[PDB]
């Protein structure tokens, strides 16, 4: 996230975060993480990638997260391309 002024995070599901949930994928109010890992404890949320969010990412061994469309489309216009 060094590339911009600012990091980037997403909110996580309640319920997928507790046990599960099956709609973040299109329907969702949250994100749900594959890489449980990525998650910080102390507000909820897991860090963005910056290439996925303005370009591309696709490797399987990523240090941040890649959103699902629906998600995603919040991020894209939180870039600091366009805020
Ligand atoms: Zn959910
Ligand atoms: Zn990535």
């Amino acid at each position: 996230a060094q590339k911009l002024m600012r990091t980037d995070r997403l909110e996580v599901c309640r319920e997928y975060q507790r046990g599960n949930c099956n709609r973040g994928e299109n329907d969702c109010r949250f994100a749900h993480p594959a890489d449980s890992t990525m998650i910080d404890t102390n507000d909820n949320t897991v860090t963005v990638c910056m290439d996925y969010i303005k370009g591309r990412c696709s490797r399987e061994k990523c240090k941040y997260f890649h959103p699902p469309a629906h998600l995603q489309a919040k991020i894209k216009a939180a870039q600091y391309q366009v805020n």
